[PDB]
């Protein structure tokens, strides 16, 4: 079997090995039983929104041409599109939910686990508001600023301010003019599933338009999210760590973080270091906090925990046979953990009340308890570790070097060494001679429907060598540090000449001896909104929209509805924005011309839908270079 | 063509085969079109949650036999079916939070075609919410009413009080104590699709209970749209008309209010009176106002207007080539009326921005403007009876007589002439002495699937012999009035003995020389919230929770996803809720179970999927008569 076909990496290659050996079924092996898939649901051409469906259309050919009820291919497609945008806004915002009510547990003396740990980021973010802080006691302010976050969930006397605050008032009267701006999330999610219901609306277009509002309602969730977290947890600053199955040591108590909210997580890394002993006199050598997807991004960015794998490959650390406990929140998290622990011994934890797996050990983590629930969890995991003591292990000795921690504070005081009073200017400057040809940002999942990191690393070499600055989020971030994108030793073999003298200078002007790293790592899935602070820093310093700047984005192995979300929120926002998987719209032609063409004049981005990665890499220079060429620049 | 296979009203049987002559496709075309529907989507086992589907699993036999993700038939089937319960709720409640946004606006001047028209009923509301009202303005308690309204969408120091305010408290303390109670009606409603989306909630009980605590912020949002249109557009009280396609009017404008949120179509019915000059100058005779679907029922119950069709045989309505306009808000619409108004000559109009249909004509109704738009609306129609004058037009010269308009106040107050200071206790004694077996609401939609109204007809059939008191709402109502369940002179043939006594007096007390009908319509579906505040009454009265009460539900041609969730919140308050139709739950055995058996150690209630309604009319006599042998009665 040529598991390389499967993944790219190879120690997960090896892994795919070592599961077939011992027949255990793998996300690979249930995506081959699986095919070949309903075309109707590929193509977008099913409805299953009333009883008296199931609706399907035929792409081409014969009856059935429409839905019982009348509803067109277009309104279909819409509709189908449109939930998945409520359903990724849904899961952001939740999170971002369940921060702001640990954040004012906090302050108010009800979980003493949690404290502002970033009391500049509480006061820049009270100041964006618009919240007074001269005089204020910070608990204070960070009880007002967790209760404006809780009242963006409904309708009120402003909008979303985790939209209209953070965009450029050129860019939210764009939105304005065009009924686009949101609300209150939640009220946009709930507006989504009833517009979307059956006998409800039934026109391509103004459904598209409701998709874009509830997509700036996730911009909204995600934003909210990476603020709440910093203040709670600090702001990411440039961490080394690193990252692939090599992490794990089969000497340890290895305890894996998995999901996304790190609510409980971050204080799991805390927590592990008090047990150390008890770890040892269990026999370990110590408890090793290890990462997997973005749970597992949040306390790489913030403690420099490694990060052992990340999305479609997921089930992997457990067949090495050393993972001792799974620590689950919610998202991203393929249920089969919990059947394939049987096999290899792990203790697979569910704390979330809404987020359960039948089969899973739960424990009903609660901020009040959190340090206590801790403690419980890292003693299952102990114990679990007692259970293997004697046991072998398959490790694959493979990992990579990670620079990381670049959030958007990190990048202007990084470029601030090189331009103290104007730190945009110098990464402006590059832009405009021609060193730094434009911004990508690479978001999202790996997807099974395609070769593990193979668009991610395809279509990031392609643009290092033409001098893109690439920034990464998620598990493209994770694509990218798994194959060495995140460690400086490889910037000489990747980067083009403009984009090598830069990465150097910012970073031996950091004191670093070398060059920042070529790919930087900006965060989480949330953290997405990270790269939104910097591209509207960007086109205020500049003076334009961001449908103006060299700036795109690329959700290049895109799965979960919240990179659906994301990337209908990237194009909203003003840019050029690439899927790589096929999403279910081309059995309509009229969604698929909105999506990828006439939006461009309604917001200025637009979708480019494009599986083969070559070709994706030159689309996405294309519209760079559009763009270097819209503002009078060489290209 | 055998009509009727398709719908046993005879009215539509005549329209069916005009448009087979003219070549205009229908919904039971499109459904013949469509057969042999998949059967993954029948079943259930299909999800398209994420771009690595669609992922499908066999009912029986080999693979594929999971989700790509390691999702279980039972997780699959359980998220489904919770995405059709929140997307139920989004309509109720956004129906609810658009009259709650126009009582504001009234009472704050913003829309003075609006008011306080019911007075009674909102100090009823405010004292049952705990808002003072001794020595306050009118405006202002409503103002206090609408904000609390509103307060119930989102997370705040109490829950949901449009549930916990509504139900027995005995009630309530069963909910709570399985954490059923909702947090906040769209709170809900995101939960839910965040817990659904890839990778979250993977355990079939968890997931439930998820949907079970959403249909109850639907019930909050049904309850609160019942309320919010009785204070503003009065409560219904008994009226007489007449029902199906004959209340067309060939020498009239025949203008269709269709949808459910009669915010506007209340306006239309008065602005209509003052057009009739108007009308007739363009040489109608008049202004002929009628229903379609809830929206229709809305204007029956609350000023007599006779009710042309429902639900599947709405098109059938234009076929007769007299309808010059329908006027369309939201749900339950099919889109398909926009194409067949081309045919037919009728003006297809929208009113609402999250509803639109391509090809018809939209009216951006405000109502700050309100009898402004209802003008230009009307005049549209008149101007489209002038395009028909000397046209022929085939009116099917059929339609029934309907009483209606028993709101619960209306019951109570019908009641209290035979027992003045305890309006409740004549009901309850004569369901103690047999005369009233128990009490069975008919609720929902028609669906293409079952040969309209059969399931309607034949089940209220059985149980009217059986001395069960019959109650309807929605276009279940349609269904028994359009077959003549509403007129009292059919209450000697279909009527047992011991009902035909109950109804008799309490007709003849009423001043009607004559019984009641031999059903109640107690309105549009949101008003299902009025069977449950009579039940709730009955309960309290009795000492007991609702679980003990011989009180039944039917949704026996269901289609809608709101029609999901009513029938869920049945369950979930305590009764036994027939559905006629399959749901989407057959392809998870362990689901099905929890639905129709292991929920009862949970709520008392639970589902009866039965789609022959002789059988079902047997099983809901079967739980009615459980549920006396429980209080000890004969039976
Ligand atoms: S909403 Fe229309 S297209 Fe969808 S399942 Fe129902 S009848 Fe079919
Ligand atoms: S990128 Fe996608 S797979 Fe990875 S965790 Fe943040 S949503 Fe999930
Ligand atoms: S969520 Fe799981 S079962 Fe559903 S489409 Fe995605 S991989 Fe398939
Ligand atoms: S019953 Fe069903 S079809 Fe009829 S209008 Fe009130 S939801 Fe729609
Ligand atoms: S017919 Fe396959 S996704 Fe519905
Ligand atoms: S395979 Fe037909 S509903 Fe998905």
């Amino acid at each position: 079997a040529r598991q390389n076909l499967k993944s790219t990496d190879r120690a997960v290659q090896q892994m795919l090995d070592k599961a077939k050996r011992e027949g255990i079924q793998t996300v690979w092996d249930r995506y081959e039983a699986m095919k070949p898939q309903c075309g109707f649901g590929e193509t977008g051409l099913c409805c299953r929104h009333c009883l008296q469906g199931p609706c399907r259309i035929n792409p081409f050919g014969d009856e059935p041409k429409v839905g019982i009820c009348g509803a067109t291919a277009e309104v279909i497609v819409a509709r189908g599109l449109d939930r998945s945008i409520a359903a990724g806004a849904a899961g952001h915002s939740g999170h971002a939910k369940h921060l702001a009510h640990t954040l004012k547990k906090a302050v108010q003396g009800k979980a003493a686990s949690y404290m502002i740990k970033d009391r500049t980021k509480l006061h820049s973010i009270a100041k964006r508001l618009g919240i007074p802080t001269e005089g204020q006691k910070d608990e204070d302010i960070a009880l007002e600023v967790a209760k404006a976050a809780l009242a963006d969930f409904h309708e009120k006397d402003t909008p979303v301010l985790w939209v209209t605050t953070v965009l450029p008032p050129s860019r939210v009267k764009v939105l304005s003019a065009h009924g686009l701006i949101p609300a209150g999330i939640d009220h946009e999610i709930a507006e989504i599933m009833h517009r979307t219901s059956m006998g409800c609306d039934a026109d391509a277009q103004n459904l598209l338009l409701g998709g874009l509002r509830c997509s700036l309602a996730d911009l909204a969730g995600c934003y909210m999210g990476t603020d709440l977290a910093d203040i709670l947890f600090g702001t990411p600053a440039p961490v080394v760590t690193e990252s692939n199955l090599g992490v794990l040591k089969a000497d340890a108590v290895n305890v894996a973080v998995h999901g996304h909210n790190p609510v409980l997580s971050d204080i799991i890394v805390s927590v592990s270091k008090e047990m150390e002993n008890e770890a040892r006199a269990a026999g370990a050598t110590g408890i090793n906090v290890v990462g997997i997807c973005c749970t597992g991004n949040e306390v790489l960015m913030r403690h420099g925990i490694p990060a052992c794998t990340h999305s479609v490959s997921q089930e992997m650390a457990m067949i090495t046979g050393a993972l001792d406990a799974m620590i689950l929140d919610y998202q991203c998290i393929q249920p089969s953990v919990a059947t394939i622990a049987e096999c290899t011994g792990t203790t697979v934890i569910t704390t979330m009340e809404m987020s359960k797996i039948t089969g899973a050990t739960h424990v009903n983590f609660a901020e009040e308890a959190a340090v206590e629930n801790a403690k419980q969890i890292l003693r299952l995991a102990i114990d679990t570790f007692k259970r293997r003591k004697g046991k072998p292990v398959e490790i694959p000795n493979i990992k990579t070097k990670v620079v990381a921690g670049f959030s958007t504070e990190a990048i202007i005081n990084a470029l601030s060494k090189l331009n103290a009073n104007d730190p945009l200017k110098p990464l402006i400057d590059n832009v405009v001679n021609g060193n730094i040809r434009g911004v990508c940002l690479f978001a999202g999942c790996n997807n099974v429907k395609v070769p593990q990191d193979q668009n991610f690393t395809t279509i990031a070499r392609k643009l290092l060598k033409q001098n893109v600055l690439v920034v990464a989020t998620g598990c493209g971030a994770g694509a990218l540090m798994r194959h060495g994108f995140m460690d400086p030793a490889n910037v000489d073999e990747l980067c083009g000449d403009g984009l090598k003298a830069v990465l150097t200078a910012i970073g031996e002007a950091n004191g670093l001896g070398g060059p920042l790293p070529p790919v930087l790592h900006m965060g989480s899935c949330v953290d997405n909104s990270r790269a939104v602070a910097l591209v509207a820093a960007l086109a205020n310093r500049l003076g334009v929209d961001l449908d103006r700047l060299p700036v795109v984005a690329s959700a290049a192995e895109a799965m979960h509805e919240h990179a659906v979300a994301i990337g209908t929120w990237a194009v909203t926002i003003g840019l050029p924005t690439h899927i790589g998987v096929l999403p279910p719209i081309t059995g309509s032609l009229p969604v698929t011309q909105i999506l990828t063409s006439s939006v461009k004049d309604i917001t200025g981005g637009y979708f480019i839908v494009e599986l083969d990665p070559e070709t994706a890499a030159d689309k996405l220079l294309a519209a760079i270079n559009e763009r270097r060429a819209g503002l009078g620049l060489p290209w």
